[PDB]
């Protein structure tokens, strides 16, 4: 995309000038070798001011105030060329200060950055990385303005902006080791504003750092939460070992199959046409694999698939017990049974991987048959009497058809 | 509002005391220049007790007990003069300590300052805003008694004014270069109960900063958990990517439209007047735009207004087949339909902002007439046809209309 | 209570043993002096091993292995008189460093203050107080072993235990002015484990900080959230800037009438005696004030009661229009409304505090003889005539009195 | 298991290479003497590379892609035996820095570390341990580059990586006391650096911290939010005093019970099968102790005990009056009642520990023969006759029975 690439040249521009701005601010010679690349950054620096308003206008243009507002205010301020006029008069200090006006376009970069970025990046995770980028251009502007308050010497640039930006980096990160420290009253001030901006930035990181590692396990500490809470309130009620241990093992199935997420819970979130098509190609073929919703019209079979219920039967657990009178069908997703006797002795079948059991009990009262026993872990989905018989009463072909 | 004007000019008196009352406890030459403005603070000092009384009379006054309980307890405490008659009678430190008790109005300025913006500010920020600044005036307060606990010394009073402030920003960032450091044992006990005092405070800022990023993208991370959490269970069951692209789009849409909230939870929120009237111009003019509404009573358009159930229908879905036996009709609130025939080649029509499809359903069970497709999103309302029967019976005249 | 003062008693024979022992422990010549006290502090040390027993045993006694188990364990461990007999022999330091098993009753004695204040204090608080007290006693803890690595000095003790508190309170609060520094490997060892444990504790501090400061506004943060998510939405539905005031003020009265909560979900937590008395006693006499409800059981009341939906229609707006069909009657409880005509310019009534409305469609289906408008904001409760008939169909007497 | 002690091995393999390579960075004198380890661990090294992919071929192997992804490529990576040759080789510091690599492999133990205690530790402990012991790791590491730019001199190895240790803990914790202090600008470039580092890692230890200790009492701080929320509702509807205080301590009692967990919200986190247990492992021989349920279908039982509502009765609270009408039966399940009178002043009996009342308005409509009052907190479970009917419905043969 065009957009993105334009976008990634004015972050690396704004970048570049805020690496130089303050440099040059505090090494004027700086200003004359680097002018080629400044007045292209001053073309882009201008020709982000109709793009942008081109690029927010082809994503739902509707209104542009531009030259205005709290948005693109900052970058039309920045775009301007207020630098290139400042460094060429060599104006003093207070009146060249003026040149940082061209870094107010980094509060626009930054959010181009997340617009462009908010849907692979966490949002906590792109505030904190913005912050840190932020924060590396603060601690360089910050060593800058330490060059600037720093008596003058003939120490090598670069030896002297490592001492700047080793001060800065100690306050900053509130560590301070004092071998370095203000020694002129006007130093001392900007080491006070400087100690301030390092600590709520310093607690501005640990903060994001903090809310970043509160949901970095969200799911997991939510449903080891649920887990403990069902656990305590079956400790009150005097549960036996034994079935504490199989809920404990069904939630840790639940938890390493679909991270204890409640499978209706999910399903609501959905809309009705995405929900449908959802439970459609969850029992993909499925559905229409049994005889009695055969030569049925897809509508009924989407009025079943909508009204399914899962349900996880546990290993060694009894679905439906020969003799039970039984008020519910049931489809197997992924899971296995066995059916076998009312003793449950002699094993009449083994049923897995979307194959179904309990159908008689669809179309009549007697009691169920055989006996159905979980083998391990089921996942399967229960169908309701009662349901079937509620949609079946406003389709009256397939009503009179299911008798057969 | 009088009110406002006069707490701001209380904040400004008592921020006005907050820096004075320290500096002049440490500059007694201080006190007798501006004695004119003290007596004018104290006489705000004193004007406040009634006004305040006042002020939460008009806000539903009920009971008002002054002179006791932790509420206007501190404001009384610090409304009385103490500050003038003990600068005037020059006591010896222990006792001249005592003039602080004028600072005890800051409690009641910051709730004033809250109950005053707890409308247009977070309540996280404005705490942190109060912690701030309550901060800075104890930096300033600590910085004196730092003056205080100095040796005497002919260095200029801005001076040492600086180097005080300089370290209490050392100590209460917890950054402590220490350059300049306790000499004395009372200066020790001094820096020791003000770095615990500092390490409190900077944990504050922190806890503060950490709080208002916690929720600084709560919408955000809400919809990102919902869509990690569906996109998992989808993977879990084996979804197709076309179709998980598809709900990831959905996803996409819901947040840039709504922000991902559901419409039927914000909904729920409201009241059923609110509710009521909310909906009505959801559909204002849009639901009576139909002819089955039209001659109709504006009762039962309302119950008609509060039964419909939003749904949201992707680009490329269909929202009714023609065949489908149909059990509802649907309302375009933003979207673009396309009505087509059942091989859906044949374009019947284009629906949208407002227009509706599927009445024949609403009046007779023959199947639809043709296929609706979605041509983008579409944010339509569905109407079942159960419910419409339900809120018809008991209006029988409408009941009666309908047949034609 | 004896049991509160013994804890008490407890308490602070704890907190002497454990500002003494490492004190005694680097200042030997100490030990004589306070050798009463301690006796009697063994004697607390071991009357608690019995009594705790007594006093888990009126609170539901159960089981109570004491000897063992993580619990009254290190009770039992800091019961016997080590420091005593240890501190007579004069041990050398690897082995006289025992004495500190003493201090291990400190984790029963938080253990008891949480139970005994876990009701009037706030968790999060009460961890972070008991937090606090623990690190002020590891601050002197660790003050004494800098003491017990300091090299000897005829430094007065007073000073140096001063210099020692100061350094550990620069290491536990991460200031680190360097001002007094290790000297010998043995200091350095210390300092190091002393760094980690203090950047542990000061890491807990600002995590309870942020824990307690994340939820210091839970409700209006909720509230607020709330709002901000039903405008956004209503918003993202071209809601008309009235409605959308409309709803603000009544977000508004909800925050400051009942901190933004909604009445049906408060109720739901109660259990059905509790909900019912609530309801009861909220409309205690109002209920019984109309003249339907009149000469009925009081049974018939409380099934009233429980169905009574609550219902705010702010200011300005129609409850009940003339001419309406109208389902349902409502009961005022603390705002009021004006009953008027169809045309709503002649005031028939004026009613608040108690009284109610719209009877007559409670025994007859013809429409509103008059139009209801709210004056302010209601909070009156609605009955719904359908869940009148499906009460009224239980209580067969009162069906057939309700004839007249 | 043999799984679990070789993954105790292969991170005590890599804590030993995390602690040494660096070490022997610095000293080569040290590479010699432990060769014999190293090529153990190289073996270790190499033996991880099957049986991990066995390991997680037992565990639902599925696809195993190794060679590539971002899992199993830092354990390769690590796996080869670069540090063995380049120590052989000497080269170096810039092309022996690549003997890191075997310290990739500590990632890959972190995920086992992970994946085997994920059950009985908190996964914001199980986080916040490995980052500690990263972070241990990590500041020997930092100790080993700071010798590696500390100048060289005759101090002896245990004293030099002793202040080494103590420099990257006072920066790593950010303390600073700057006794000990860059002098060599490459020296100032790596403080830079681990600054950088030192402050970000204790911003993570913060970060974690307070995660853990925001939800370290999740239970109680949601029980407790929960009493104030109805608390602040119940005196916004001027509840009285006494129902204030009953409301109260039924909410005490109901978080020291069951941890304030409402039954009905835990039990709808349990699958059909298993709250069918819970409920009927409950009320076990409970709901088969009374007459009416005798000689019933066992599938009629459980049909009953899917249906039963709990319901908490304070003390001295009314279950059901004599001369009610009654519409329900309770089975007693932890509490006690007692049945009086009409006029509660003869005690006809005292039910508890299982035992029930209220029967015969479940086979017949005639009002209560008998009051119920709650002598203590009951914990009753409430059965419909609604519902006792509606599933009387599809039984006839009981629905025979129950007429005697
Ligand atoms: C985003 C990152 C932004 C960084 C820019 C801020 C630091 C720039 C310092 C330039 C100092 C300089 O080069 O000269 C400033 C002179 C001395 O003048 C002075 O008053 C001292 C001014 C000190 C810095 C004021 C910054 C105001 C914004
Ligand atoms: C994006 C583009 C960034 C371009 C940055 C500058 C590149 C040129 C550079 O770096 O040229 C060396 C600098 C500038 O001054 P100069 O030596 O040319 O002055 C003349 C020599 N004289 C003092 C003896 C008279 O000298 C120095 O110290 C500057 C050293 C580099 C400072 C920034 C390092 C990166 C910071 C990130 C945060
Ligand atoms: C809200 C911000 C409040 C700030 C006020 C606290 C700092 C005031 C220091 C005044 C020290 C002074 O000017 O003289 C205190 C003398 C020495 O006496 C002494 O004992 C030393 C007392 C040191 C400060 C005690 C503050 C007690 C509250
Ligand atoms: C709101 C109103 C605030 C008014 C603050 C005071 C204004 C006057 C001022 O500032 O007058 C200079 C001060 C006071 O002492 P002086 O020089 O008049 O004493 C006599 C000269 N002598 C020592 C040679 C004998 O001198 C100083 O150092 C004080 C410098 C300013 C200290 C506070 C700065 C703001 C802090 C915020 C937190
Ligand atoms: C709860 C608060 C608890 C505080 C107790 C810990 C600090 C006690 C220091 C006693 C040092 C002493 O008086 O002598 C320790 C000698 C030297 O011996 C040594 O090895 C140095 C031992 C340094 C402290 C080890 C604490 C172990 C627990
Ligand atoms: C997990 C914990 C991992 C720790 C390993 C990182 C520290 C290793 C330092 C080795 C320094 C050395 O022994 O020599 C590095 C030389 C000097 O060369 C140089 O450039 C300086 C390199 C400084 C450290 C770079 C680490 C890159 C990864
Ligand atoms: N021999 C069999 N082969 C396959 N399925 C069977 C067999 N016997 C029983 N079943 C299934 O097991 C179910 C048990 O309950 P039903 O009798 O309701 O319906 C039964 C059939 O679905
Ligand atoms: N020619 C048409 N012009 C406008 N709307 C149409 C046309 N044909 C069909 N429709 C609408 O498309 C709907 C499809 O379902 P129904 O047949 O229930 O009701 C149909 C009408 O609402
Ligand atoms: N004159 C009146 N005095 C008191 N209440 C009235 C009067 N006229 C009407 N109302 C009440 O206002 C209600 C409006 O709706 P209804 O007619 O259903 O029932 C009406 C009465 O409860
Ligand atoms: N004498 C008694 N012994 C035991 N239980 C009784 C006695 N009298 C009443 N009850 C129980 O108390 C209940 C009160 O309500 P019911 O009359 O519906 O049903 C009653 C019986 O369950």
């Amino acid at each position: 995309t065009y957009t993105l690439v334009w976008k990634v040249w004015i972050l690396a521009v704004t970048l570049y000038y805020a690496i130089r701005i303050p440099l040059t601010l505090v090494f004027p010679s700086l200003f004359s070798p680097l002018l080629p690349l400044d007045i292209l950054a001053s073309l882009a620096l201008i020709a982000d001011i109709p793009l942008d308003l081109a690029f927010e206008s082809r994503r739902t243009s509707g209104r542009k105030p531009t030259l205005l507002a709290p948005s693109r205010l900052p970058d039309l301020l920045a775009a301007l060329p207020l630098d290139l006029l400042v460094f060429a008069l060599h104006l003093p200090s207070p009146l060249s200060l003026l040149s940082l006006v061209r870094l107010l376009k980094l509060i626009s970069v930054q959010a181009s950055a997340t617009r462009i970025l908010s849907y692979r990046i966490n949002p906590a995770l792109l505030r904190l990385l913005s912050l840190v980028g932020f924060i590396l251009l603060a601690a360089h502007g910050i060593a800058c303005g330490w060059m600037s308050l720093q008596p003058p010497s003939e120490n090598p640039a670069g030896t002297r902006y490592l001492s700047a930006f080793y001060w800065t980096i100690t306050t900053l990160t509130t560590i301070g080791y004092g071998d370095i420290t203000p020694s002129t009253p006007t130093q001392t001030v900007y080491t006070i504003v400087i100690e301030l901006l390092g600590a709520a930035m310093y607690g501005l990181v640990i903060g994001n750092i903090a809310s970043l590692v509160s949901k970095l396990d969200a799911a997991k500490l939510l449903h080891r939460e649920r887990v403990e809470r069902v656990t305590a309130f079956l400790s009150y009620k005097r549960i036996s070992p034994e079935l504490q241990r199989r809920i404990i093992e069904y939630f840790d199935y639940l938890w390493e199959t679909r991270r204890g997420y409640e499978e209706r819970e999910v399903l609501k979130e959905l809309p009705h046409p995405l929900r449908l098509a959802v439970a459609m190609e969850i029992h993909g073929d499925v559905i229409e694999k049994v005889p009695l919703f055969k030569g049925a019209g897809e509508e009924f079979i989407r009025d079943i698939i909508l009204h399914l219920e899962p349900v996880i039967y546990g290993p060694g657990e009894y679905i439906i017990r020969a003799g039970e009178m039984g008020s519910d069908v049931y489809f197997i997703n992924r899971g296995s049974v066995e059916v076998l006797s009312a003793d449950e002795k002699t094993r009449y079948a083994i049923l897995s991987e979307g194959q179904f059991f309990g159908e008689m009990a669809l179309i009549l009262r007697a009691p169920r048959t055989a006996t159905v026993r979980a083998r391990a872990f089921c996942d399967l989905y229960r169908l309701d009497k009662e349901t079937f018989d509620r949609i079946l009463s406003r389709y009256p072909e397939i009503a009179a058809q299911i008798q057969e």
